[PDB]
């Protein structure tokens, strides 16, 4: 297909101000009437291209009048010889029984629901579908009332009727103008959690919470979370709900998360349902998370909305930051920033090195649900965060308010925010800029000297962003880089330069730049790039004593965390090394030391214990080396664990037992202690096999939650202990009727570091909770099997590789989306070894090959073989 820029976008020729949407649903055969109000803003010989995709043409209308200047061309109908203002009449045919692919509007299970983001609108009629067109709404929809008794579209309802045959319809009237890409459309039968919300202003808000019938149990923490995520929009933002009315659905058949259709939000059934025994503290705190992510979206993103599509970022980057704020204020601040730098780290980094490295705005798109991505969401959050550090909270609230002040009710670009931020903080945000336009993870290397005659401490910063793929020009970005110096008692030396006090955010705007720092009155160590205060990589020559002085004295606990981690990452290195020659791990008392320090310091907080006891990814590791030895690095893992399981034996034992709780609670202090008490676990799962055993037995048949048992049963497989097949035929036996529990065990089985893992992943393609037509069972087994265990599916026969090009050849058809998701694994082959490269390679150019490739997999494809 063909390639789309950035730097090419135009105001539309027209423009369209109302729509009358009329649907008779059915599932084979929806007919739908689509009544525009419109206008043209460019010159008369100029026709309106419309988009449309599988859509049957049944009718054309301009002011009634059965229009004859017109013509279908490939995705689109072309309209000519139009009035300056018209009304336009469509009507249409489209078959949401054959919508596999899940875009547009489909079939989840019995009910009927919509997605529309990016470019899905156009599956449903032929439409000006760009989100800098914006209109209102107005919803019609007619259906079998025993099928299909509610019938939802955003808005309001405003009208309902019964019919002849039994048949009836609603309508619903959106008062907002929005574009298409929020329009929703859910039919089918639900059970309905309902309750209120009043904001503060006074607007009573009725929030109503559909699931399948029989799910009404495990609604209510989603709606507990929406609730707060309303009241914390409010106490941070100042941002109150516009209408009167806010829906939920979880269907359980959706390729993404959730989506922010106005006053319609649509949910992966994933980030809706739980319940103490079958959800995990992890999957509360998503389903926290990706509620709030939508609520916010109602602000950022749609009273705000995005003039084209490379502007994705200003509403993901932003809503996805506000997310974090969220999840921050209400939970641990740090344990959040941990695993928001885990990601960064582990994920992202990887991504801006690979073939589809892209700025968080980007330049150039093929097909746009490819720029869903780590880079535009997490990256583009760190981007909004270090406006943030640079501007302080007062400031950077300012902004947000001169924002919508400016926005609100319009579509708005990346640039336009940026302006908004700097003109009510007055901080220079010019240079800044460069961060929404160049792609790669840059590199930070400091220096430092000490000198006692002068009590004066100078860093040299130096930075330079390697070229991508995407990109031969790299230039110096506006880095912010927050330091502490402190002092051998552990206390903060202030930071000064000739008498006046310096901010310890430093501003690295240069290739190369020196900063001096007056009264340091002892030689100092220090914490750099404080609280991830940049999205780079750091290069500077830490000692181990530094690295555990920082984890024993520094103020901010991601700092101690973070030490951990450089500590880590040299050992790491040095036995991937040790494992390609043959030898095995070696590890320092000192450093085996500090991680028993951790154990036992009584005042630490268990959060922040537990996630330093947590051991990097494997794709957090990966990040480590030029070349990936996936084995290696798998191994290396598996080893470090059983040293400090023998090494740490009593201690981890100790903590494991004082970390007890009879009550199961979704509260911080509660999910802090138990995530520690698994992160002991863990380990001890690693020692000695027998006590190993029964630790793990004795915790998956006595817990009284799926955090304690996933915890347990998921540590027999990793260490294969040998109650495993026993554990892991029970789950199936108690768990397979339900979807999302059997995804946990989908993906313990795909992670499985047994040899004999691929044959098992393909008998599951025949498992009784298995099928290729969910999203979901999709990823927990074929995706957690291809990017989740990297050392079986980088085996070196190539087995992993014919594995994936079999699915993706059903899903290159079916799902192509999803089939995206899946292949980027395959698309990094340039970090492996030349072997492997080439099976890669070949694998990639036999899916080039498929008849009738996809737009979403050829964009991967070819760039990963350029
Ligand atoms: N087809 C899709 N799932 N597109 C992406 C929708 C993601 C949604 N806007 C979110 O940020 O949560
Ligand atoms: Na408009
Ligand atoms: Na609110
Ligand atoms: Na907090
Ligand atoms: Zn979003």
């Amino acid at each position: 297909p063909q390639a789309k820029y950035r730097h090419d976008y135009r105001a539309p020729d027209y423009q369209i101000t109302d729509i009358d949407l009329t649907f008779d649903l059915d599932a084979q055969k929806t007919v739908v009437t689509a009544v525009s109000q419109a206008v043209r803003h460019g010159a008369s010989d100029a026709p309106l291209r419309l988009n449309g995709e599988d859509l049957k043409l049944v009718s054309v209308h301009i002011n009634d009048e059965p229009w004859t200047a017109w013509k279908e061309e490939e995705g689109a109908l072309v309209i000519s010889n139009l009035p300056e203002r018209f009304t336009l009449k469509i009507i249409n045919e489209i078959s949401p029984a054959a919508n596999t692919a899940l875009e547009g509007l489909y079939q989840s299970g019995d009910a009927l629901c919509t997605q529309c983001e990016a470019e899905g609108f156009r599956h449903i009629t032929y439409y000006l579908d760009r989100p800098d067109v914006l209109a209102r709404f107005t919803t019609k929809i007619i259906a079998d009332k025993i099928k299909y008794p509610f019938l939802l579209s955003n808005g309001n309802r405003v009208a309902q009727g019964e019919l002849e045959n039994g048949r009836h319809w609603v309508q619903w009237q959106d008062p907002f103008p929005k574009p298409c890409y929020l329009f929703a459309l859910v039919a089918g039968d639900f059970d309905v959690l309902r309750d209120t919300f009043t904001t503060r202003s006074g607007r009573e808000v009725a929030l109503e919470l559909y699931v399948d019938r029989g799910n009404l149990d495990r609604a209510p923490w989603a709606m507990t979370s929406l609730k707060n995520s309303m009241k914390w929009d409010e106490e941070r933002f100042g941002l109150e709900y516009d209408l009167d009315i806010y829906m939920i659905v979880a269907v359980d058949f959706f390729n993404a998360g959730a989506m922010e259709n106005k006053g319609l939000n649509i949910f992966n059934s994933k980030y809706v349902l739980a319940r103490t025994d079958t959800a995990t503290d992890k999957d509360y705190l998503d389903i926290e998370r990706v509620i709030g992510h939508e609520y916010f979206h109602n602000w950022t993103g749609n009273r705000v909305t995005c003039r084209d599509w490379f502007q994705l970022s200003l509403k993901e980057g932003l809503t996805v930051f506000r997310d974090q704020e969220f999840s921050s204020d209400l939970g641990s601040r740090a344990v959040n920033r941990i695993n928001n730098v885990r990601t960064m780290r582990g994920l992202q980094f990887a991504e801006d090195a690979s073939p589809m490295a892209h700025p968080i705005r980007p330049d150039m798109v093929i097909e746009m649900n490819n720029f869903y991505t780590l880079t535009v969401y997490e990256k583009g959050a760190e981007v909004i965060r270090m406006i943030h550090t640079l501007l302080g909270e007062e400031n950077f609230q300012k902004g947000m308010q001169l924002y919508f002040e400016r926005h609100d009710g319009s579509a708005a670009t990346c640039d336009d925010f940026v302006q908004a931020m700097e003109d009510a903080s007055n901080v220079d945000l010019s240079h800044f800029r460069r961060w929404y336009s160049q792609s790669g993870t840059p590199i930070v290397t400091v220096k430092d000297d000490y000198n006692p005659e002068t009590e004066q401490y100078t860093l040299t910063i130096s930075q330079r962003t390697p070229a991508t793929p995407d990109q031969a020009e790299k230039q110096p970005l506006h880095i912010p880089f927050a330091i502490e110096l402190y002092d051998n008692e552990g206390k903060v030396i202030p930071l000064q330069k000739g008498g006046h006090p310096v901010n310890s955010v430093l501003n690295v705007t240069q290739a190369e730049q020196t900063f001096v720092f007056d009264n340091v009155y002892f030689q100092p160590v220090p914490a750099l790039l404080c609280e991830f205060s940049a999205p780079v990589k750091l290069e500077y020559k830490w000692s181990d004593q530094q690295l555990t002085f920082l984890m024993r004295h520094a103020r901010n606990d991601f700092s101690r965390w973070d030490a951990a981690q450089s500590l880590l990452a040299t050992y790491i290195k040095l036995n991937v090394a040790r494992h390609q020659q043959g030898q095995p791990l070696s590890l320092p008392v000192h450093v085996a030391d500090a991680f028993r320090a951790v154990l036992l310091d009584e005042k630490i907080d268990p959060a922040l214990a537990a996630e330093i006891l947590t051991l990097p990814s494997v794709n957090e590791m990966a990040e480590l080396f030029d070349i990936i030895d996936p084995i290696a690095i798998a191994e290396v893992r598996e080893a470090l664990t059983r040293t400090l399981a023998t090494e740490l034996a009593d201690e981890l034992l100790a903590i494991y037992n004082a970390n007890y709780q009879s009550e199961y609670r979704v509260e911080h202090e509660d999910i802090a202690k138990r995530t520690l008490r698994n992160a002991c676990l863990r380990f001890l799962a690693f020692g000695e096999t027998h006590l190993a055993d029964v630790l793990v037995s004795k915790q998956f048949h006595e817990a009284n939650n799926m955090t304690d048992a996933l915890a347990a049963l998921s540590a027999a497989v990793a260490a294969q202990l040998p109650c495993r097949d026993a554990l892991m035929q029970e789950y199936d036996d108690k768990w397979h009727q339900n979807g999302l529990v059997m995804d946990k065990w989908f993906i313990l089985q795909a992670t499985s570091p047994a040899a004999n893992v691929l044959e098992t992943v393909r008998g599951l393609l025949q498992h009784r909770s298995f099928t290729m037509s969910n999203p979901n069972r999709i990823r927990s087994l074929i995706g957690a099997f291809a990017g989740s265990n990297p050392a079986a599916f980088h085996a070196e026969d190539g087995s992993g590789y014919l594995f994936l090009v079999e699915m993706l050849t059903d899903l290159n058809s079916r799902n192509p989306q999803v089939a995206s998701r899946l292949i980027e694994p395959l698309i990094r082959l340039k970090r492996y070894d030349a072997k492997r490269q080439e099976k890669m390679r070949a694998a990639l150019e036999q899916l080039k090959g498929l008849e009738n490739l996809s737009g979403d997999l050829y964009e991967k494809i070819t760039k990963a073989l350029a």
